[PDB]
């Protein structure tokens, strides 16, 4: 359309739905009780990304934020979209290594803390306070990847395979904070389309390279 | 009140009510863990109902959407119901047969994509966008469908009653996106007070009449 | 800032902080599986309620609300909180006495709607509807606590500990409703400041108070 960043959003919303069927068909016929659970949670992360990327791209989920004296152009839709990726990519790990119970409730609770916080920053009209959020949010974060290195006899399958996606988690997760920092949700250094473009590279690294990853190992099976 | 369709959410709101308290009444002594979830699940389902029907009949869970140059009346509360207690209904059904977790998870998330993808199509402003939703939603039903079907050496008890409550739960939800799609809240062709009765048979049925079948079955015992 | 209710709004934030950081200092190193999971909810309910403090504290959780002819002002973002604050509080209790699942759930889902029917009340703008949502909220609560009371061979560690936790819940969940029904939200008898400050001596000692009973006892360890 008239939004710049409209091509950015197509190609995540079609990227995105690609990834979905072809997990769907990928696991099909799979009988194997842990590997169903790898598929099903892989499957539904990029299934529900897609859905919140065709909300931006048809403009559901953008509101405009009122700050700095201006209308921001603001994607809620995103919010919605990590609200529930985020913590089943966590699960995925946690799966993989055998994570304790009281593990896993602290990982996602820290993870719905991170994206709670990070819509709350979004949406704030005052903006030195936006970045309040963005730190407290940002501080979960550091939770979040310190756990995943400093909290975990697996089968040298599993170590492996969890070694790799554990890499691909801290750097990319890492991204997306100095992102909105630079983007039009902080401090307007990066204009949306280019911000856009930033997190739809991530967001397809981070769920459909994840799972191609994870998907195409044996660690996923019993 | 002055909506016509008052008086089917005062008589849906009543129903509810009283499935709840009669189901609740039942359950007092069950000591079976088994049949504990089977009640917890199915006393909680039409509870929450009722809350939503009692918000609609106040008028509280309705709002006005623009679409096609008018404003539309869209009971959103709807979605704040279902988007509960359509996963707990498939809980019910999954635990019946014992069901792998990826599959009880797959059966979840395809739900919340279902409803919430409902709810998006219910709010869009775009006329033509909001059977773009109607269409996404629908594949997420098939797909649970599906595996209510194809997915699944249970004891005798079990496989009779499930598959009785499966013929329910297909034949009452399917309805659903054909009421949506002929209402108020797609092409307009049935008048709102017709499609609020529709939905409240439907949700008296695919509720307490379920519930009046499950919780009659001794599958429900270990 | 001009409102006077935030002295008790900064204290609140405070104390939610401090103990947030005191309970994740104190589990460090715990490697009881058992013990890791009341650490996890019994630090995540502080962590939550400081992030929601604090959205009060700055302005983002507070609305205002139209009804006897006035702008109420309403802090919905309590609601936000005691959404995932509550439930975690009675799962501490419920793993404590190793309920069944069935129990958990009825547990948690009258407790969802207790928080949801509290904050439809909060928002609702016909003065005397408020408490027809007050009373479900009410009635949901009286069930919760009942079944804390009626429902549940523990090592005797266990039983001692979780009744003082039993007690410490009844007494101090019960005053909620009385505060909400004399205070801003209801009666209007108390004025906000002096509700605010009410709610933030209860929240203290619900959550940080509980957990330090909690967290001192060797009741959860394996
Ligand atoms: C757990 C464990 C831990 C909990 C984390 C603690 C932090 C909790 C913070 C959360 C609070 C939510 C705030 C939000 C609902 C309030 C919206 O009001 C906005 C601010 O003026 C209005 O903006 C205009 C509109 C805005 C749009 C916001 C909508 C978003 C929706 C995302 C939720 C999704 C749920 C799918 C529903 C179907
Ligand atoms: C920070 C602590 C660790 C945590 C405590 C929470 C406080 C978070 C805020 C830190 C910082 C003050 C925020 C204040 C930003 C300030 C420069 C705003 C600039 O002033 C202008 C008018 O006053 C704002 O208009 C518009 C000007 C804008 C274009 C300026 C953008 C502001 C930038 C803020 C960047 C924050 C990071 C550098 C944090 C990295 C650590
Ligand atoms: C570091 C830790 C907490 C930092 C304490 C700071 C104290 C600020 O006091 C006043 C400074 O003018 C704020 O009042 C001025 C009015 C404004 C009030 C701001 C107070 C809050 C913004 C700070 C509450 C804690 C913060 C948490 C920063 C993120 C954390 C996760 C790193
Ligand atoms: C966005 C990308 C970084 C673009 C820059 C290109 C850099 C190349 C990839 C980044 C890094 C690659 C990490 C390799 C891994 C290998 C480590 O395996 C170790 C052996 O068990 C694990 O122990 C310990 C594991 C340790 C590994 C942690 C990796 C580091 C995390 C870097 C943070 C992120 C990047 C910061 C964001 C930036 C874009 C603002
Ligand atoms: C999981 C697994 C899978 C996730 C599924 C993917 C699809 C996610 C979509 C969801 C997004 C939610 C959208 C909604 C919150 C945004 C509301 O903004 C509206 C649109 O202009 C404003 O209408 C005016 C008001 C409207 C009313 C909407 C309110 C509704 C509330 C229902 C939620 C309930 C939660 C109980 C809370 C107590
Ligand atoms: C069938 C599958 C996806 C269908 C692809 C279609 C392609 C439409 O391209 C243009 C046709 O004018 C839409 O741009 C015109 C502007 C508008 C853009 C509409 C594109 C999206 C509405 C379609 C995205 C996928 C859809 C999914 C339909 C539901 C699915 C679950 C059956
Ligand atoms: C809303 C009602 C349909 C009103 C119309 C009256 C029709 C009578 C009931 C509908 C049907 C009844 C199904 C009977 C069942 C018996 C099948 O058991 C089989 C043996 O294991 C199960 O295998 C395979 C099971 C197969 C059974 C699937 C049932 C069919 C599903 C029909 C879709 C729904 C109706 C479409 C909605 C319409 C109202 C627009
Ligand atoms: C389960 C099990 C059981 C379910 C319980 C049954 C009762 C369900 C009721 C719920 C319905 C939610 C209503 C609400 C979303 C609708 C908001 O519209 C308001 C009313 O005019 C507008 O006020 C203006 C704004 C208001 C602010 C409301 C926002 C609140 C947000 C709290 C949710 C948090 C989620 C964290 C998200 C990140
Ligand atoms: C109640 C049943 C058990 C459950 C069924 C649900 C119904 C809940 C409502 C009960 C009660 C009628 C509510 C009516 C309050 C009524 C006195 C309102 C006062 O009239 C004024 C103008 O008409 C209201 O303006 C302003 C005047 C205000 C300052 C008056 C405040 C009203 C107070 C209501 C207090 C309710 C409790 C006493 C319930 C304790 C049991
Ligand atoms: C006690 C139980 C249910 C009580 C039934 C009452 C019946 C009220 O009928 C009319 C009285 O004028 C209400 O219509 C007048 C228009 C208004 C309609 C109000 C009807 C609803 C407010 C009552 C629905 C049930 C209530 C539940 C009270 C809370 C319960 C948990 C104790
Ligand atoms: C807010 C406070 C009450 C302020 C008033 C000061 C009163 C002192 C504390 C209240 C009470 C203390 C309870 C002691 C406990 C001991 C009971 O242990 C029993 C032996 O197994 C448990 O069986 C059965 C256990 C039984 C115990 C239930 C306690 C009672 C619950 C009281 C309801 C609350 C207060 C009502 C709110 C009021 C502030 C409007
Ligand atoms: C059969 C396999 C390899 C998958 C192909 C199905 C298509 C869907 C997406 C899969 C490819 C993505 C790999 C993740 C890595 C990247 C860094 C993603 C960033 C995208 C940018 C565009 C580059 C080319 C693509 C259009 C595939
Ligand atoms: C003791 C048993 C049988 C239950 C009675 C308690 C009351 C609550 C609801 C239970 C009855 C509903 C059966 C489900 C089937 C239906 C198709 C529901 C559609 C409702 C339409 C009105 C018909 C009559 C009723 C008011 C019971
Ligand atoms: C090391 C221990 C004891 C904890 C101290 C860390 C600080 C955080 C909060 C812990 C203290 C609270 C105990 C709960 C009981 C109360 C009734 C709370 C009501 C608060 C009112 C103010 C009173 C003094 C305080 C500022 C500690
Ligand atoms: C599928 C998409 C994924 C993996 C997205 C991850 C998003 C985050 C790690 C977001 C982090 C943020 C912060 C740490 C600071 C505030 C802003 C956020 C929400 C962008
Ligand atoms: C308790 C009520 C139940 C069982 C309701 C079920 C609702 C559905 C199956 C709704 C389905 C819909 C679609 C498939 C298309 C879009 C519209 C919906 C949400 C009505
Ligand atoms: C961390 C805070 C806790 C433990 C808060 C508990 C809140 C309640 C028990 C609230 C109860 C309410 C009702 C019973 C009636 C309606 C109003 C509420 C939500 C305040």
């Amino acid at each position: 359309t008239g939004r710049p960043e409209w091509i950015w959003l197509a190609l995540g919303t079609a990227l995105m739905g690609l990834g979905t069927l072809y997990f769907l068909v990928k696991g099909m016929g799979v009988s194997d009780p842990d590997a169903k659970k790898f598929y099903a949670i892989t499957t539904l992360v990029p299934a529900i990304a897609f859905t919140m990327y065709l909300s931006m791209l048809l403009g559901y989920g953008l509101t405009m934020v009122p700050f700095g004296g201006e209308q921001n152009p603001i994607y809620w839709a995103r919010y919605a979209d990590w609200l529930f990726t985020t913590p089943l990519l966590l699960l995925d790990l946690a799966l993989l290594v055998d994570a304790d119970q009281g593990t896993i409730l602290a990982l996602v609770g820290a993870d719905g803390i991170m994206i709670g916080t990070g819509l709350v920053g979004a949406l704030t009209k005052v903006y030195s306070y936006r970045f309040v959020w963005w730190a407290i949010s940002t501080a979960a974060m550091l939770y979040i990847l310190y756990v995943l290195f400093f909290g975990f006899s697996m089968r040298p399958e599993v170590a492996s395979t969890f070694k790799v996606l554990r890499n691909v988690t801290v750097v990319l997760w890492s991204a997306y904070p100095v992102v909105w920092l630079i983007g039009s949700e902080g401090a307007g250094i990066v204009p949306l389309n280019i911000e856009t473009l930033l997190f739809m590279v991530l967001d397809v690294s981070a769920k459909v390279g994840f799972g191609l990853i994870l998907l195409r190992s044996r660690a996923i099976f019993g």
